[PDB]
């Protein structure tokens, strides 16, 4: 009986979440098409977000002022086998000539059981600038300069595309509230915060 | 390059629509639902008494004499508003309560309470109706030295003439309660029940 109807509860909900999605999705395409023929628009928009900057370096602002694409999708559009929480993060990098390559980076977000979310490890090229911080270059990083390079690099943006939430204490320091700021904030309300920055 | 502001513009326009229309398909979906869960709510005894008393924060909004006549509440049915008219928030809803009554003391009575969004906005209500415990009677405002008023106007009792409208003068919180009928413990109430048994 009650519990019948609380099974139906939650078929319900995600239903509801997927009737969001899908009604959203070719209104976000339209968003972003105007997007993409404002010059500085993500630049303009990470520089004018409260929080965001507490989560990254500022060496990194250089590397996210190239930003000049961001895409958010939620994975529940694609199959009933992840939640709704579930979304991949795309990234466009214009790249700075000598230092920085252009490239595109896409990272997954996913919940495992509340349950948390978590990731995995995603390919980006690093900064030549970034080589001493490098943790795929650093060749002691146990020697008393290694480990304090080795937490500094783990520390910048291209850290938290090597992080997963499954090894606490060892990577870039809240990779998952980051992510839900971009799902839930930076993407979303993008244009309210360069209309904010523009008044 | 202003159209495309122009575009951006429309977009959130269309973004504000689409999350009402959202809203008011999941209060149609859910209506039925809590209709056909509520009538085997009503086959068990003290489900109510037993929700409240397990709900962490209620009994904070509360006077500890208040109990014994919230234990004689046997139905408890919130009803959200956008589904009459679209003219209502989707955060606007009546809730009614049934009070079995306590015998020389406390009348056998059903009241309903309206909540709705006045300008974000915030809640608001009407005074309604209802008839206070005669242990009570020299705490009733319709009866009344100001400390016996703020007294009655801190029990439940003094809740049901909460308005949102006259701030610090009336029961404190009553916002705050009323969010927590309409989001929780009407929601959620059968999770709390069967926290209870275990």
């Amino acid at each position: 009986g009650l519990a019948k109807c609380e099974e139906e509860v939650d078929a319900i909900e995600r239903e509801v979440e997927l009737y969001r999605l899908n009604k959203m999705k070719p209104v976000y395409e339209k968003r972003d098409a105007y997007i993409d023929e404002i010059a500085e628009f993500w630049k303009i928009v990470l520089s004018q977000h409260v929080s965001f900057a507490n989560y990254i370096r500022a060496s990194d602002f250089k590397y996210i002022d190239t930003i000049d694409k961001i895409k958010v999708e939620w994975l529940a559009l694609e199959s009933e086998m992840y939640d709704t929480r579930d979304f991949s993060i795309t990234f466009h990098f214009h790249g700075i000539e000598g230092d920085f390559k252009e490239q595109q980076v896409t990272k997954v977000f996913q919940i495992k059981k509340d349950g948390i979310l978590t990731s995995e490890p995603v390919p980006i090229e690093w900064p030549q600038s970034y080589d001493s911080i490098n943790p795929d270059l650093i060749k002691d990083k146990r020697s008393p300069e290694g480990k304090k390079k080795y937490r500094q690099g783990m520390k910048t943006i291209f850290g938290w595309f090597r992080w997963t939430g499954l090894k606490p204490g060892k990577e870039f320091p809240h990779g998952d509230s980051l992510a839900s700021l971009f799902s839930e904030e930076i993407y979303p309300f993008c244009v309210k915060y360069y209309a904010e920055a523009q008044r």
